[PDB]
């Protein structure tokens, strides 16, 4: 078919939108509410409008290209309505950039300087709070920045299938939130925050703990651990203007030195510690036969989707704590022990990519003696919100380490951050357990990849094992709805809320749709764990020297006595009760 864009013809046979056809042939078409293959069905933006002979004015977004179609992208007519858009828009919108936490790399605000709109009537409500919902230990919602967009919506539906994020008719408006306008935490939502990043504004954003942090910092008596979650150093440089796909783990562990904390560890450490414990427990129901299967339990998203809509799997989620809690639980007892610090002046702080870390580290439960496990979570955002506000010049700094008592890390944890990384990891650690080996084929590139269900057999101790690894919260549901947990024995399953794995998390930097089409984020980031990986020299969990000598003089054997005592969380489904 034959096609004219902006007085240029082409001779194509693709069935697509004008939209993506433009884009393809670097024809500029703006778009704000298309997001992830979907737009707002029910009240579209129109930012994507062109003009189609004989037709009118038509959104580019959802609109097939055909024989025929003579398109005009920018004439007189289609920007003034583009304009018009965006000025309604500004007209709900409280445009003060200034305090923003979205200033350097909002999409609406590119839209208004490109289209030079402004408000009909300035929209400065003096009374903000009946616009914020800070009750959520994860999510915060500031409606004076909500532009009603759906893309919140749609990612929810697309990535989690559970459709937490609703659109609500609040005293005959129209609002974003959960159901019935609860806290998201008193709902089925996961807190995974995809629905953050999935935002072109400020309007959703992560539970702030950057107070905690400062207060923590300035207190004289209180000693403060940092410690990053893998994903971390993938990831932060993308907002210091360096690229994607930047290993940045050096100049975080100097930025993170220079805003004053007191001891630098790694997340990583604990993901050793999870291999360690999670394998040990793996062998053990391989060697008795049972019970299986397993699941994974470092994931907080699934772990709410297990207990909102799968309670009876929680008995058979892996007892071991997450890489942050198992951190946090081994940071108020055997850091003091090796080091003379109170346990109660000990602060533990953890960057992760992650929002419902912040849920996961605030359950009653996860504490000892009075102490939390973890004080803080701030997510890659906040912590490069924080290097800025200090003007540390992050691109240019020096490289140093981190402590190695509870920071170094084998490539095992390294690649945690990646879908199927803790099945590699568990792997490669349980299969030299159960045949008490030391195996040098180690990699196992059948579980990794962005494929939503990865299945896979592995022969340990001359048996055959079936592993499943669940990448996304969505590919959960289609798992379990469609009796693919059945079709075969499966018995160590991992899970992900976040398609992609942690790299792809809702604490992570946002990316404009543009360098979503022309990088694949969830693989660019995954890139460098593997690489790191790959150029270690230590590549099990239980061949992290800092974690056996920690084992060795205090914990003891993992998976049983004090280890399984201290290290370990059990989830557990509701009691049977009458009425709900
Ligand atoms: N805790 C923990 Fe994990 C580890 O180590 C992170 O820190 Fe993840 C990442 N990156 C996050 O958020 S959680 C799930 N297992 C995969 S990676
Ligand atoms: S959301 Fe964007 S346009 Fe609105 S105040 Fe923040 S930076 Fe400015
Ligand atoms: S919260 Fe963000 S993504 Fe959701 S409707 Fe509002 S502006 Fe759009
Ligand atoms: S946190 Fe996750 S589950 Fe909850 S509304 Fe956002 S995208 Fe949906
Ligand atoms: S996959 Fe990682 S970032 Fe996403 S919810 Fe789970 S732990 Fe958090
Ligand atoms: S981008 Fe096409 S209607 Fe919003
Ligand atoms: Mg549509
Ligand atoms: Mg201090």
């Amino acid at each position: 078919k034959t096609i004219i864009i902006n007085g240029v013809q082409f001779n194509t046979d693709e069935d697509t939108t004008i939209l993506k056809f433009a884009r393809d042939n670097n024809i500029d078409i703006s778009a704000l509410c298309f997001l992830n293959n979907c737009n707002n069905d029910i009240n579209k933006c129109e930012i994507c409008t062109v003009e189609v002979e004989g037709t009118g004015l038509v959104t580019a977004c959802d609109t097939l290209i055909e024989d025929g179609m003579i398109i005009n992208t920018n004439s007189d007519a289609v920007n003034e309505k583009i304009k018009s858009r965006i000025s309604q828009l500004l007209d709900i919108h409280e445009f003060k950039c200034g305090p923003c936490n979205r200033r350097e790399n909002c999409e609406f605000l590119k839209l208004v300087i490109k289209y030079k709109a402004r408000a009909s009537k300035p929209f400065l409500p003096k009374d903000k709070t009946e616009y914020v919902d800070e009750r959520s230990k994860s999510l915060t919602v500031d409606r004076t920045k909500c532009l009603l967009c759906g893309r919140c919506v749609n990612a929810c539906g697309k990535n989690t299938e559970t459709y937490a994020m609703k659109f609500l008719n609040k005293n005959g408006k129209t609002i974003i939130g959960a159901e019935d306008e609860k806290c998201f935490d008193d709902t089925n939502c996961l807190l995974c925050g995809q629905c953050i990043i999935a935002c072109p504004v400020a309007a959703l954003s992560e539970k702030s703990h950057m107070d905690r942090v400062k207060n923590a910092l300035n207190a004289p008596e209180k000693h403060v651990i940092v410690a990053m979650a893998p994903s971390v150093r993938a990831s932060i440089g993308e907002l210091f203007n360096m690229g994607f796909g930047v290993d940045v783990t050096g100049k975080i562990y100097t930025a993170l030195r220079q805003l004053g904390f007191d001891k630098i560890f790694d997340i990583n450490f604990g993901a050793d510690m999870t291999i360690m414990e999670d394998a040990t427990e793996l062998v053990q129901r391989i060697e008795n036969n049972g019970p299986f299967p397993m699941f994974t339990s470092c994931c907080p998203g699934w772990v709410r989707q297990a207990e909102n809509y799968y309670p009876e799997l929680l008995n058979n989620l892996s007892s071991a704590k997450s890489p942050q809690q198992i951190f946090g639980t081994a940071s108020k007892t055997y850091y003091p022990s090796i080091s003379g610090l109170d346990p109660k002046n000990v602060f533990t702080v953890t960057v992760m990519p992650c929002t419902s870390k912040k849920f996961e580290a605030d359950r009653p439960q996860m504490e000892k003696d009075g102490l939390r496990d973890i004080d803080a979570v701030i997510t890659t955002r906040e912590l490069a919100k924080m290097i800025k506000d200090a003007k540390i010049p992050f691109a240019k700094l020096e490289d140093s380490e981190a402590d190695p008592a509870m920071g170094e890390y084998s490539g095992a944890g390294a690649i945690f951050g990646a879908t199927g990384g803790v099945m590699e990891a568990a792997l490669r650690s349980a299969k030299d357990f159960a045949e008490n080996a030391e195996l040098e084929d180690i990699e196992y590139k059948q579980v990794r990849g962005l494929n939503g269900i990865k299945e896979a057999e592995v022969e340990i101790n001359n048996n055959k094992y079936n592993v499943a690894v669940i990448n996304g919260a969505s590919n959960l549901f289609k798992f379990m709805k469609s009796g693919m947990i059945n079709e075969k024995q499966y018995h160590f399953i991992e899970v992900m809320a976040c398609h992609g794995g942690c790299v792809n998390g809702g604490g992570q930097p946002h990316v404009n749709p543009k360098d979503l089409e022309k990088v694949d984020i969830k693989k660019v980031r995954a890139s460098v764990l593997y690489n790191q990986d790959e150029h270690l020299s230590k590549r099990k969990s239980h061949e992290n020297t800092a974690l056996v000598k920690m084992y060795q003089n205090y914990f003891g054997k993992p998976g049983e006595g004090r280890a399984h005592e201290i290290l370990h969380f059990k989830y557990k489904k509701s009691a049977w009760s009458h009425p709900q």
